[PDB]
């Protein structure tokens, strides 16, 4: 009976993220390509969104652990991402639309995300080692979802752009995240009944709603108004130094050390992961060439679900039988260090003005190929000597918003669309980006032996 209950809420996430990622992928190019938005902005607006989407579940997992249901908090959080895509669906209007939207995306995931995994962690079957081997199918139940999204939805805003200018085009691609979240919470929620926690008071059910649609309004305005959230992104950055601070003030130093270089490596970590989302995107869109009526740039990010399927039973098989294996860390960064330098030295060979199309195929590869081996990020992972469920989770949350800064650095200027002349820019980040990155891999194993001292 396991097997069953397992099945529906890996269905559940499985649409979920299709309607997420079917967005992720095209909400850039929309601020670009349908709204005006330069780059530079185009970046931090969704970088700052995609910051107070990972900190978001935080609030929400105690939301359905303690105030109200597991499964009823997560059912909700469901619906309230499903109006979320139901409002991008309108054409144009107030610029505020879009970004209210975000916000009810923000608050959607919050309710969703941390309580449909309590679900795996508690049924099939609860205190085993079958959860690892469960998250592991559910973390493909991502990938597999995310596939078939991220490769309909920008081909339905292309086509429907041709049909119709304009409207739906890319309202129809978002049309289509809707109508995802409503598969999944239309029929596998409701196919199947498991146990959880709470198991509706009505004066925490409105108190609830009330703050969630309050949070939207706060969110919106925090994306709207730039400096705004990068104020909110500084105190947020205060606040987890001085944790850290308070932290140290001489047993208890060789974790805790440890603790604040792997919480910075993650940081560092996040920071090259989004810009594939950011600037990575750019790049990709002022090179819409495909080799391998299709093919859509947006398409491109794909690739990283695609790739994960494919590499996760080569990872899989292993031969071995230690003890800190905390050089996957090193070897991530470094496996990501070659991947920035494919597109660094993708410049040189194949270009037409600015092509490269395999660039990206063997890019993402090496992207896909890092991020899987960093698997183990685990909050608990790095607390050896227990405020990183919050310092290190906000910092991970900071390190969102530093990765389109960090994009920012190639920013094409609005009135620049010579590709001959785009291309520098993006390689030289790249370029930096993997130099960067082999700095991470020495970091890694510069501090191993503070790993080996505890222990
Ligand atoms: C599909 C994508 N590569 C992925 O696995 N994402 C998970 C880490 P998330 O959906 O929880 O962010
Ligand atoms: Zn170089």
């Amino acid at each position: 009976s396991k097997t069953h209950s397992f099945m529906t809420v890996s269905l559940i996430e499985l649409w979920e993220r299709f309607g997420y990622y079917g967005m992720q992928a095209l909400i850039v190019y929309f601020m670009v390509q349908r709204l005006g938005f330069d780059d530079s902005r185009a970046n931090l607006v969704w970088s700052a969104c995609a910051a107070l989407i990972y900190v978001s579940p935080a609030i929400g997992g105690w939301v359905g652990d303690k105030i109200l249901g597991t499964k009823r908090t997560m059912l909700l959080g469901a619906g309230i991402l499903s109006v979320g895509y139901a409002l991008m669906t309108v054409p144009t209007e107030n610029t505020w639309f879009m970004f209210s939207a975000l916000g009810v995306i923000v608050v959607g995931n919050g309710l969703f995300k941390p309580n449909a995994g309590n679900l795996v962690r508690k049924i099939y079957e609860g205190d085993d080692s079958k959860i690892d081997s469960a998250f592991t199918i559910y973390y493909m139940a991502v990938n597999v979802g995310s596939t078939f999204s991220m490769l309909l939805t920008p081909w339905i805003k292309d086509y429907v752009n041709a049909q119709y200018g304009n409207e739906f085009g890319w309202h129809a691609a978002f049309a289509v995240c809707c109508v995802g979240i409503l598969v999944g919470l239309g029929n596998y929620a409701l196919m199947h009944k498991s146990l959880a926690n709470y198991g509706v008071n009505k004066k925490s059910l409105a108190i609830v709603l009330a703050l969630a649609a309050l949070s939207v309004v706060a969110s919106a305005i925090i994306l709207e108004y730039e400096d705004v959230a990068r104020v909110f992104v500084y105190a947020a950055g205060v606040a987890v130094l001085g944790i850290f601070f308070h932290l140290i003030r001489p047993s208890e130093r060789a974790g805790l050390i440890a603790a604040l270089i792997l919480t910075v490596q993650t940081v560092f970590f996040f920071i090259f992961y989004q810009q594939m989302s950011t600037s990575l995107a750019l790049f990709a869109l002022r090179n819409v060439d495909w080799d391998f009526w299709t093919w859509s740039p947006a398409q491109f990010q794909a690739l990283n679900p695609i790739w994960i399927m494919v590499l996760s039973p080569v990872l899989a098989w292993s031969y071995s039988w230690d003890f800190s294996i905390a050089a996957k860390f090193a070897l991530g960064f470094a496996v990501v260090a070659i991947g920035f330098f494919i597109y660094g030295f993708a410049g040189q060979f194949a270009v037409n003005g600015k092509t490269s199309s395999w660039v990206m195929i063997w890019g993402y590869a090496s992207y896909s190929l890092g991020e899987l081996l960093v698997s183990g990020l685990g909050l608990a992972m790095i607390a050896r000597y227990g405020f990183m469920m919050g310092a290190y989770f906000v910092a991970s949350g900071i390190s969102q918003y530093l990765g389109g800064v960090v994009a920012n650095f190639a920013s094409v200027p609005q009135d620049l669309v010579d590709p001959l002349q785009t291309l520098p820019v993006y390689t030289n980040l790249f370029n930096k980006l993997g130099v960067a990155a082999v700095v991470c891999t020495i970091i890694a194993l510069a501090v191993l032996p503070l790993m080996r001292r505890l222990t």
